């Protein structure tokens, strides 16, 4: 019954979410005024990555429940469970992040308000951010439901291509599932379309590269 995979995929995302996609929208008014620009500019290179690795930490403990909730993921061996999160986790999140975005005035939700890309002077990865505004930027182009976005992340996260798989066929067999799941659920309601519009697959681990493994030292 794939329309039970769907169904789960479906509500794991909506208890996986993070942050409620009303509380978004609602909050898109709620935006940084220069002096809190100002006052993140001015923290240390040091200070701003500690914090933002904090919050990716948190995202990716949230897909991992994602993942832990997802039917059929649980079955899979430890060893494949852990390569699949290793390399997808972190997509995921950059994927759920556009849900956060607003392409009216191209700004972030981050701590609490809203804010544009020199929130992230600090960072000193300016072509990164600008990227990863760029991205989200194109990704809210496809107005996804949730729905559409929880199907989206499980093929994100269940790739059977992943270096390093011991039971590359009982992932193949999910993956193919969730294919199904997906194009059907989007020909089903005439979405099809999108599908042309989905990023291709290097420009996520691009986004996902060098920059963000390694964070320990922040811990
Ligand atoms: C530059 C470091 N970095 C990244 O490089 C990825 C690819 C993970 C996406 O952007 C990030 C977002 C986050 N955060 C939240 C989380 F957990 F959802 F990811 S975050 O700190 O709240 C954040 C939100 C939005 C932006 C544009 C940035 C730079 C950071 C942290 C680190 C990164």
């Amino acid at each position: 019954e794939i329309e039970h995979l769907v169904q789960s995929v479906c509500k794991s995302y909506r208890e996986t979410c993070q942050l409620r996609l009303e509380d978004l929208l609602r909050q898109r008014s709620n935006i940084f005024s220069r002096e809190e620009v100002t006052g993140y500019q001015r923290k240390s290179m040091w200070e701003m990555w500690e914090r933002c690795a904090h919050h990716l930490t948190e995202a990716i403990q949230y897909v991992v429940e994602f993942a832990k909730r997802l039917s059929g993921f649980m079955e899979l061996c430890q060893n494949d469970q852990i390569v699949l999160l290793k390399a997808g986790a972190m997509e995921v999140v950059l994927v759920r992040m556009c849900r956060a975005y607003n392409a009216d005035n191209r700004t972030v939700f981050f701590e609490g308000k809203y804010g544009g890309m020199e929130l992230f002077r600090a960072l000193g990865c300016s072509e990164l951010i600008s990227s990863i505004f760029d991205f989200s930027h194109s990704l809210s182009a496809l107005h996804f439901s949730e729905d559409e976005i929880a199907l989206y992340t499980a093929l994100v996260l269940i790739n059977a291509h992943r270096p390093g798989l011991q039971e590359k066929r009982k992932v193949e067999q999910l993956q193919y599932n969730l294919e199904l799941a997906f194009h059907h659920h989007l020909c089903k309601t005439h979405r099809q379309s999108i599908l042309a519009k989905l990023p291709p697959k290097g420009k996520l681990r691009s986004l996902c590269s060098q920059h963000v493994e390694r964070l320990q030292i922040f811990q």
